[PDB]
Order: C-alpha cells, then structure tokens, then sequence
C-alpha cells in the first residue's frame, strides 16, 4: 500500500508520495525508459491501496487498478463507495469486503459523467492540496453531488500526477492554495491513452509516433508531438497505459 498524509504537507512529501505511487505499479518492461503497466493482473494483486488522511488525521483508502491508475473506488470508515461500471463492480470482489454496506456511486469514474454530476468541467474546478483535503473530507460522508468535484480534484492530484510530471509539478505549485488546471494539465489528461500508444508504436519506428498528438504547452500554446525526444516523453510522462488495454 502508499500513504499520504495533508497534516504537515509540504512540495517535497508530495513529490515523494507521487513517486512512492509510481513505484507501487508493476511492469516487467520499460518503453523509452517508461514503466509500461501490465495488459492485465488476476484477483486482489490487480488493486493498489491508497491510504489518504485529512488534516485533522481522518482516513480514506482508495483502490487503484494497477493496470491504467484508475480509481476503483474508496472506503470511508464502515461504507465502501464504487463507480457504477463494471470494473468497479469487479473490484468490489477483492477490496473493502469487511465494509458494512457498499454504496454504488450514480456515475461511473471518468471524466464526463464526473463533471455532468458535479455540474461544472475540469476546467472550472480548483485543485491543490487544500483541495484534497477538502475531497477527502467530503468523501467521508455521502453526498453523491459533492462526491462528484471531490472525486474530480483526487483523480487529477493523485493518478493524473502519477501519470505526468508536470501535473504533479502544478499540484506541487498549489501546496497552499488552489488554482484552476492549466489547459496544459488538462490536454496531458485527455491524451494520456494517445500519448501513451504512439509511444509504443514509436518503438518499431525508430521513435517516430504513427499519428502526432496535439498538446498545449505551459505557456498556453498548441504544439504537435512527433517523436521521443520530445520533453514530453523525455521528462513529463512516467507511465504508459499498455496498448492492450487501448
Ligand atoms: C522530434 O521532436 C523534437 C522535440 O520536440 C523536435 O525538435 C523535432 O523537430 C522532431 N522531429 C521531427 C518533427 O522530424
Ligand atoms: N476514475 C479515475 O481514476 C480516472 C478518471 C479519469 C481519468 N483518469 C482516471
């Protein structure tokens, strides 16, 4: 399992708890010098246990599918809480079985039916560490509208910083205070799974990617990726989605 604990939060313990994150997935090849995660895993070892504290010490334990980061779903004291689609369905087989009850979220974990629940975009959303904190805090008790923004700010500070460098690098830049994604956050998001394939197809053609990915840059910027020596696979990105699962 990771922990991350908000009390005493600071840049470097969640840079270290991002880390401690990446490290936690299993791969058996590297693309590029980037863990590709496994096609699949059978049973329990398919499921990361992230074990998150508010400020004032109070606890989630989030379950990540280790193949592509996504969050499962959680346990709030004697609740376990899933995303309503079958992965979560078959998670909920393996993790949080001593719960009392289970609640099935009313939409499943991806972005747009997160935002149509909370009723606003990515976009429009602060994130942060005061913003985990507050997520975390509201995922202790349910609410399923206020779930939904909470669940938004935990995906985006935990598995999307996982994921990329430079969101963990903005995350790291709103330790006290939270700010709107810049549009660069949010295209590394909506191209994680491109991104992560032209990767792998570049292996087999010299590091050149098959389709270009069009991304902004930290200024705000379009920019086409064409090849792996682009910082964008140098430095930022730190995980591949395996392209089986794509
Ligand atoms: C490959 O990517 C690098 C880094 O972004 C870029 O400078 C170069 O022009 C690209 N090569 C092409 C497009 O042939
Ligand atoms: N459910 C998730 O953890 C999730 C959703 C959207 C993108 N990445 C991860």
């Amino acid at each position: 399992d990771v922990s991350f604990r908000l009390s005493g939060a600071d840049p470097r313990s969640y840079g270290m708890f991002i880390k401690d994150l990446r490290n936690a997935l299993p791969f058996r090849e590297k693309v590029y010098n980037i863990p590709l995660l496994l096609p699949s895993v059978s049973g329990a070892g398919r499921y990361l246990l992230m074990h998150l504290f508010n400020y004032d010490g109070k606890t989630i334990t989030v379950a990540v599918d280790v193949t592509n980061v996504y969050i499962m779903g959680y346990l709030a004291d004697t609740t376990s809480y899933f995303f309503n689609e079958p992965a979560a369905e078959l998670a909920s087989q393996y993790v949080f079985r001593d719960a009392r009850r289970k609640i099935t979220l009313p939409y499943s974990g991806n972005y747009e039916r997160l935002q149509i629940a909370a009723g606003k975009p990515r976009e429009k959303i602060p994130i942060g560490l005061p913003a985990l904190d507050s997520a975390i805090s509201t995922l202790l008790h349910y609410d399923s509208t206020a779930a939904a923004g909470a669940l938004l700010v935990l995906i985006q500070t935990t598995a999307e910083a996982a994921r990329f460098k430079y969101i963990e690098q903005q995350i790291q830049e709103r330790a006290y205070r939270d700010e709107v994604p810049s549009l660069a956050t949010i295209s590394l998001e909506n191209s994680w799974s491109g991104l992560s394939k032209q990767i792998q197809l570049a292996q087999g053609n010299n590091g050149i990617f098959r389709t270009p990915i069009v991304l902004v840059d930290n200024k705000g910027n379009r920019v086409q990726i064409t090849n792996v020596t682009s910082k964008v696979v140098t430095s930022n990105i730190q995980l591949l989605l395996n392209t089986r699962n794509i």
